[PDB]
């Protein structure tokens, strides 16, 4: 029993974090095999890069200094070829996630990990993270069995306190650019499929006060959800919620009718899984994993 | 910017998790140097849990009755002893991944990271606090016994909790790493229940200071309060008494924001009276009590917005 925002064990990623310094800027890098990946803003990027030599980049892994032997740019990510392969390189993949998908973040400063937390890629492509100056180059990841899937690299903070970054191939999530200019997070929406998953998690943990005898059509549910800034629920989302619907015996469109009533009438002084807000940062898979006991 | 429930990086603890099996029971163990620490109820069956005589169950065991597995490697047990509610299994191999560590006993209101494990394999990490009633609101399923709580300061891991059981209300009870339970709990299936829980007042105040640092002051007011009058009001909402020690501990947060502790106490009094009126504080519609004054200082900026 119990429901917590749970992050993946960070050990495999901790062994990859390094400090990168170029001139007066210092941020974090990801050391995989003989390459260090970090935001290219550590340095017209092609014009700034051509003026740099290998010895201009200071890479530090713990107390050991790594020697840079080459450098190249891939989108908004700088790839520093180092002379030593990382002996702690885990099995890994670089993956691009979609809005609504969650991941763990290992927040680092000076190449040293400070904390780990869970978060979701918002529909507006920003993340509500906890980052201070020096956190650039911190990474987001998921773990499947023994393989770390790197999905995020931190690049910047937006005026509203939210965060923007790239996948590990340097392609930004969202319409953001890596420069000082007027940039703002677009209007955000609630991840509907995730709120439904978390309502199923509450039924598994014994919270059923919000259930009712009523059902709804998928179209009528979407007409109501569009009014409360909720993402449209698709037939794919309904299919994905299938195992949670089977484990609890509550049809997806019946859970949709419970959410329809909570959107109109609120919670009335009550809470769900210790929350007075409808929580959208747990995917259907996160609910299944936490209510099963999946290990790595 | 931003404020999240942040756990310590779990890597140093992951390298210590092992699987312990005694007969038909399998749970987790903590491998530090040449010793494996685990809950002593690993030697019990379900029937034994009603009235276990651990000394009598233990005397019937030999070293080879304990199966310890570190990854795919089998560790050989060469000795065993009981210390309160923990079993200490002397193994033939020292853990090469043993971090610098201490065993510390925490007080209610203190937070820590939990590495939830099943079959000696870590599955997830989360942050939580020792509640005033000595239970923890964790997320544990069957097989999680032996999972540990810890803090990491500098390169030193301070182990403070080992998971032993789930109470009827879904909350959890465990021991320090010397086997002494937190709270009036026993490692026996008895009619024991979590006592009435209360809100950790010093932590709610710390989190209100964190909201001020991150640029939010809507909840402040022009009033102050005496410490005694604040406690008379706070006890009515099931909040823990705020002591002079708590006021002293909140000093650096009071200085960084320029808001006196008893002035923040007056805002808390009003927030309890009024609720939030559709507003949130650090993305929460409830008053959050699982961030200590020390957690706020560690996570938040040293410059107020
Ligand atoms: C609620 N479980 C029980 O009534 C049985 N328990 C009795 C008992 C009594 C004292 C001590 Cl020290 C240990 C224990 C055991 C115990 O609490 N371990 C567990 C710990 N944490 C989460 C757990 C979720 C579930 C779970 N068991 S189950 C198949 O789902 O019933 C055990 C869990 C076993
Ligand atoms: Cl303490």
């Amino acid at each position: 029993s119990g429901f917590r925002k749970m992050a993946f064990p960070s050990g495999k990623v901790e062994g990859c974090m390094v400090q990168v310094t170029c001139g007066t800027t210092t941020l974090n890098g990801l050391w995989l095999d003989d390459v260090v990946y970090c935001p290219r803003h550590v340095i017209n990027y092609e014009d700034l890069l051509i003026r740099k030599s290998n010895h201009n980049f200071l890479v530090q892994a713990g107390n050991v200094q790594l020697r840079v032997i080459g450098h190249s740019m891939q989108n908004c990510v700088l790839k520093l070829k180092v002379d030593t392969a990382n002996p702690k390189t885990p099995k890994y993949k670089f993956v691009r996630i979609q809005p609504g998908q969650t991941f763990s973040v290992l927040a680092c400063y000076n190449g040293s990990p400070s904390g780990v937390y869970q978060c979701a890629m918002r529909p507006n492509f920003t993340i509500k993270g906890s980052f201070l100056n020096g956190s650039c180059g911190s990474v987001g990841f998921n773990i499947d069995y023994d393989c770390v899937s790197f999905c995020y690299m931190h690049h910047m903070e937006l005026p509203t306190g939210v965060h923007a970054g790239t996948d590990l191939e340097g392609n930004f999530y969202g319409p953001f650019v890596d420069r000082q200019t007027a940039q703002a997070a677009g209007t955000d929406t609630t991840i509907t499929v995730n709120v439904l998953a978390w309502l199923y998690a509450a039924v598994i943990n014994g919270d059923r006060w919000f259930l009712n005898r009523f059902t709804t059509t998928l179209n009528d549910f979407n007409l109501v959800a569009m009014k409360y800034n909720y993402e449209p629920l698709t037939q794919d989302h309904v299919d994905i919620l299938g195992p949670l619907s089977a484990q609890t015996g509550i049809a997806v469109l019946d859970m949709c009718a419970s959410l329809k009533e909570l959107l109109q009438n609120g919670m009335n002084g009550r809470t769900i899984l210790g929350s007075a807000l409808l929580e959208d940062e747990f995917t259907p898979f996160d609910v299944v994993r936490q209510c099963s006991g999946v290990t790595f």
